[PDB]
């Protein structure tokens, strides 16, 4: 899925066994110094082995402090150590970077002229959020405007809304499914769907990511051989994928993939978290561009931090599922509801996106997050470096393989004034090491101009152009 | 379940061996002397070895002509060679022996005055049988009026009745249960049992012979597992049973049976072919003995042959049973008739063994069965002998494990003017022959000790006293 120059899964595996042996060592003389209030350790002694011996080498590419909106240009403080590396510590100089690590696909997240006066005057009507869950007290009016909005926009019956993405999957999954089920998950999932599988007690198989030929021998197999000790039927199956495989930057194969799901009569559990304002012609998710009826996906998934501007989660589906967790969703029962003008924030979003606003600029923001995406993608590969994903995706991320690369394409980047943001082993596979870029909808033409010219330089020097160029 | 001298269990082996290396010997120089129209032959070489070489030694103990009513006394044909034993040829010469190798227990098959005036009347009025089958001109008055009577007997709501015996099993099995059904069957059951479970296509498993401990751990296991290689569910269960165990003599361990038949839900199939008449206090069987409510047990077959002299079966069960088969049963569609003077002779009996003929002698016979069959089974174990069976049951077989003493006992018993039967290899397991000793309600006390005289001095001389006197 990955092509891999040999020559250089050869030197990273070396460079990885090189900072194990001196890891190692090193640990093994802070041991016998130990030796100069009765409770067991916070953390044993080689838990957080990689924690230690690898992140803190490399700690100031992570964490960096801002002090402007998540904008275009941004302000980066400046961090010293003042202990020998082990604490930093911000100054009061700043720098002026061009963001390209945050996700305001579409450039809401700023001060613009008809979302925030709406917002500011819905605050000082609603002071904050209600102390409250949406079951007693929390279901302002505003709460109910916006579950009318999401419904009008995603397509399905009826939404509910939650105030954290992270928790719209492990207080749902449990209720869906529980003992004696089946989860077929991709292997390429969040944190959020795995961990929220596990809440439940439901079972968990892994196919192959985004190959559907693989997704059908497992349900084969699965549905032949019953529970896995006494072979009884299984209660349920149900199919997790997501729209846009974020850090593979892959458009997902949803129309072969319900079309394998009705013949065996399982379950579609759709992830659209990184592709509901950015991919589509009206911005109407992976459902909309890739031509497939929204009726065929049982649950819909999304969130609004990546596109709108504002945190929040979203579930939609058939009238009685949404009447379902209304009635018996924790998220729904025990937590406080999301804030008012981080909800006015949607819901004026949503009305510039569908042009309700009176102006047009709804569809500019639309056709200039694909001409940049197209832009900046065709110009990175032209000059030999490895980009993943598709045409239509606004994540690119290039492929670095080796661990000593990845402080020195970022530091390199941040003192030419540009920000970038990578990802090392201990959260990816140990040969896959990466820098993911983001494009919006608020870059000008002479910023991605400026900014390739700063890529390229930075990329002759760590060697990463493994293709070549013409 | 049964014990065996261990020094007899090693001169059986071996006289079985000899016969098999003579044999083997013989067949090889007759194989080579076929040297002196073009089909395949209608018996292979060998696949009947024992028919010819071990069968043919002794066929002058079996098929054995009488020219006599069924009686306690009857005539037995001389037979001769004439061409060196290949072919015995019957004379005119008879003999005057005791029968004690037929089966008549309650001395119906017989002259007897209240049984035989009314078959005849009721033969010159109706013919031999009818030419049609039961659902078209073959159910007379008289088929109507016995099937009532069977009812009122045997105590279930509806009975239906066959014209044999042994399609009284191969024909019905395949209708109440299919393919993917189970059937635990009895170690010990008829032949006419095991075909009818072949004709469906439902699978045999085999619970050890009269042992509940056993027929739980099999049920246990077989409803754990599922079916053998998809483990789908097991869409029925059914257990064969019998009441009294022919050539073991023993009585079922019904209530046993019936108790872990209903905690698993399987279905109790009971089989009275050998006690429908004979145990009892009021010859109503083994559900009447043993005390156990009759309505535990589903299916309830029986055989006339045996107690009321005259051929038959039946099935007696649930009123949906009946009328279920008396649409789906193709014995009882295609087959025609049971013949009328063969059922009149039915009615006629029952109605002597439930008093219902103005005499009382319908309990002279049901005690006479029994004080002759506790005297008979008493005197053997006394003179040393092995007999089988409980004390309440007109079977007893004596073990004489030794091939060579099948033509011992049974030509020096006839030579002396008694007949007994004796049973070889092929049909039981290589180590147990036995003989087969019937008591009947016609025998006499001057009969029982004149006929037990002789057979203590034939067990002398073949050394049958396996267990010691007094």
């Amino acid at each position: 899925m990955i092509t891999i120059p040999y020559l250089t899964a050869v030197s990273t595996y070396f460079s990885y066994g090189l900072l194990f042996a001196f890891g190692q060592l090193r640990d093994f003389f802070r041991r016998f110094i130990d030796w100069w209030q009765g409770y067991a350790p916070i953390c044993l002694g080689h838990e957080d082995f990689y924690i230690r011996r690898l992140y803190h080498r490399i700690q100031d590419c992570f964490e960096r402090p801002i002090s402007s909106a998540p904008d275009a240009w941004f302000d980066v403080v400046e961090r010293y150590s003042n202990d020998n590396n082990k604490t930093l510590k911000r100054t009061t100089k700043t720098s002026r970077c061009l963001n390209l690590g945050s996700y305001n696909y579409l450039g809401f997240g700023s001060f613009d002229e008809y979302c925030t006066p709406r917002v500011i005057e819905s605050l000082k009507k609603f002071s904050a959020s209600t102390c409250s869950s949406r079951v007693d007290a929390g279901t302002t009016s505003v709460h109910a405007e916006l579950e009318e909005c999401v419904t009008r926009f995603v397509g399905k019956p009826a939404a509910v809304v939650f105030g954290m993405g992270y928790a719209t999957n492990s207080a749902i999954i449990p209720v869906l499914i529980g003992k004696g089920g089946l989860i077929i998950s991709d292997s390429l999932n969040h944190s959020s769907i795995v961990n929220g599988a596990r809440g439940s007690g439901a079972t968990i198989r892994v196919f192959q990511h985004n190959t559907p030929s693989h997704l059908e021998r497992v349900l084969r197999e699965q549905i032949a051989e019953g529970q896995p000790r006494t072979h009884r039927p299984w209660k349920k199956i149900i199919v997790v994928v997501e729209g846009i495989y974020s850090m593979e930057g892959e458009i997902c194969h949803l129309p072969e993939v319900v079309a394998i799901c009705k013949k065996y009569k399982a379950y579609v559990y759709l992830d659209e978290a990184h592709s509901i304002g950015a991919i589509g012609k009206t911005g109407k998710g992976i459902c909309e561009l890739l031509g497939v009826d929204t009726a065929d996906v049982d649950v819909m998934m999304g969130t609004f931090t990546k596109s709108f501007g504002s945190c929040g989660g979203y579930i939609a589906g058939s009238k009685e599922l949404i009447q379902y967790l209304k009635h018996q969703c924790p998220a729904h029962l025990y937590a406080t509801s999301i804030p008012t003008p981080s909800a006015q924030q949607i819901i004026s979003a949503i009305k510039v996106i569908l042009g309700e606003d009176g102006s047009n600029r709804g569809a500019q923001k639309l056709a200039r997050i694909r001409e940049n995406s197209n832009f900046f993608r065709a110009e990175l590969q032209k000059m030999g470096f490895e980009v993943l994903g598709d045409n239509d995706s606004p994540v690119m991320p290039i492929m670095l393989y080796n661990p000593a690369k990845i402080p020195a394409f970022s530091r390199e980047c941040l003192r030419q004034k540009v920000a970038v943001v990578v990802v090392g082993f201990p959260a990816t596979p140990l040969l896959l090491a990466r820098a993911r870029i983001c494009i919006s909808a608020s870059h000008s033409r002479e910023d991605l101009i400026r900014a390739l010219k700063v890529i390229s330089k930075v990329g002759d020097l760590s060697g990463i152009k493994y293709f070549p160029a013409e």
